């Protein structure tokens, strides 16, 4: 018996409420995806099937494009794999943007494959376009898209005669564009994208009830607040360090409304986000894009040294609550932890612990996976009160926000064992 349904909401379309009380913590709905592929920069660094890392991948021999962790997770993906192999041989050297293989996946799955469960509430079929409230540069670019695809799939896709009954192409980009699932691995690293149509039915909140996150491709959605009977459930469709104005524009752009929530009308938390130096953070938040550039590719040493110039400048500093700085702290921290400084990890990790209270209230999964970071730092330098007063706090968020059936959950009992027993 589900906890969730679909309705009809007042001027949101279609959206998700529950039909039972609900507790911080429970689980609502779980799903495999009806497509998904690595993204762009972790091509090549994780597995094609289960978004794992490795050092050393195998690629498949007749495309060379795919990638995998093991003879398993290449035998398994082949069916799903199979008619893109041929599309992405032919289409060398030339690799389709994120969204065109994207959509290739879920023509072939539509096609060749049984009903998903993935749509169980919801279809893609059913998914939001937003086609009367595209602008005209936006309708321009998915004409290319719509083009990119026609390019990409002619060894497999000749006619409409392959595709679904009355398939839009211009119809399908503009679904992906509101309905494409970011899939972050355990270290909150953005590995791959995904179309989940049963949880594509939540809409937007800067101030949500509900949360997910990824275990591989798979998708868990939790509550992280109480939620009565027939109230809708929300999730954040944004990144948590952003300015109402960067939250508008992303919100008109992307899906195509505008919020009239609570924080957007007071700015909340906009002028703390914005303090020191006006002239420093538009310069930090300029360098910030090719630093995010080079972690999307995993490229730590170039991320570490942009960000140690940043951080330990001779010129203007920034405080440590301003958005753009907290970016570079964070980049730094990962960067460390992955190049084994760890020390120097811990020193930009435990920077970011108070904006993190600030900036991710209540229960939020990149807090959780943020404290345990720095709780497992700690723990290996031999600073074991510390480190299990942060281990304790990551278990008290990520119990609500992850749960029993997120792996992770299972890596942080055994670091809370292990530094209970040394204590
Ligand atoms: C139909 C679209 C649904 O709405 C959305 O786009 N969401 C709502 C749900 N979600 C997540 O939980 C979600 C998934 C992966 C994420 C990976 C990262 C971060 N945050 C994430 C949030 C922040 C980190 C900051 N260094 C970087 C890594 C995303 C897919 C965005
Ligand atoms: C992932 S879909 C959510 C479900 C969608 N309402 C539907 O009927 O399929 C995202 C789209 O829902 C709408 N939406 C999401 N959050 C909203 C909000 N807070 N206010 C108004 N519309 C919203 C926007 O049109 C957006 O493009
Ligand atoms: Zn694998
Ligand atoms: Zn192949
Ligand atoms: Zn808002």
């Amino acid at each position: 018996p589900l906890k969730v349904e679909k309705f009809a909401t007042a001027n949101r379309g279609n959206g998700l409420r529950a039909v039972t009380p609900l507790r911080p913590g429970e689980l609502l709905f779980r799903s495999d995806p009806l497509a998904y592929t690595v993204c762009k920069g972790s091509r090549g660094v994780v597995c094609d099937r289960c978004l794992l890392g490795k050092e050393k991948l195998m690629r498949c021999s007749q495309c060379r494009v795919a990638k995998y962790c093991s003879a398993k997770c290449q035998k398994k993906a082949w069916p799903d794999h199979k008619r893109e192999c041929k599309c992405l041989k032919s289409c060398k050297p030339r690799y389709p943007p994120d969204s065109v293989r994207l959509l290739g996946r879920v023509v072939f799955k539509l096609m060749d494959g049984a009903p998903s469960e993935s749509e169980k509430l919801y279809s893609f079929y059913d998914l939001e376009s937003n086609i009367n409230k595209l602008t005209e540069d936006r309708k321009e670019g998915l004409r290319q898209l719509v083009m990119t695809f026609q390019h990409f799939m002619r060894e497999e896709i000749q006619d409409a005669s392959q595709l679904p009954p009355a398939f839009d192409l211009f119809e399908a980009f503009a679904k992906v564009i509101c309905n494409s699932f970011t899939i972050c691995n355990a270290e909150m690293q953005e590995v791959g994208v995904g179309l989940y149509p049963s949880i594509s039915l939540l809409n937007h909140s800067c101030d949500p009830n509900c949360s997910i996150v990824f275990n591989g491709p798979h998708l868990l959605l939790r509550a992280v607040r109480d939620i009565e009977v027939g109230e809708e459930l929300t999730i954040c469709y944004l990144d948590m360090l952003m300015t109402s104005e960067e939250r508008r524009k992303q919100l008109r752009d992307q899906y195509c409304f505008e919020c009239d929530c609570f924080r957007c009308q007071t700015q909340d938390k906009d002028a703390d986000m914005l303090t020191g130096d006006e002239q420093v953070w538009k310069e930090v938040q300029e360098s910030l894009k090719k630093i995010e550039e080079l972690k999307a590719h995993w490229k730590w040493e170039q991320v570490l040294a942009m960000c140690q110039a940043i951080i330990s400048s001779n010129s203007e500093r920034l405080p440590d609550i301003n958005i753009y700085q907290l970016k570079v702290l964070d980049c730094a921290m990962d960067a460390c932890i992955n190049l084994g400084l760890l020390e120097e990890a811990l020193f930009y990790g435990t920077r970011t612990m108070e904006p993190y209270r600030i900036f991710f209230p209540g229960s939020h999964p990149v807090r959780g996976v943020q404290v345990m970071k720095v709780g497992k730092l700690q723990l290996h330098q031999g600073m074991f009160p510390q480190a299990m007063k942060n281990l304790r706090l990551a278990f008290d968020i990520m119990r609500v926000t992850h749960g029993r059936e997120h792996s992770l959950i299972e890596d942080l009992i055994l670091l809370l064992e292990e530094c209970d027993a040394n204590i």
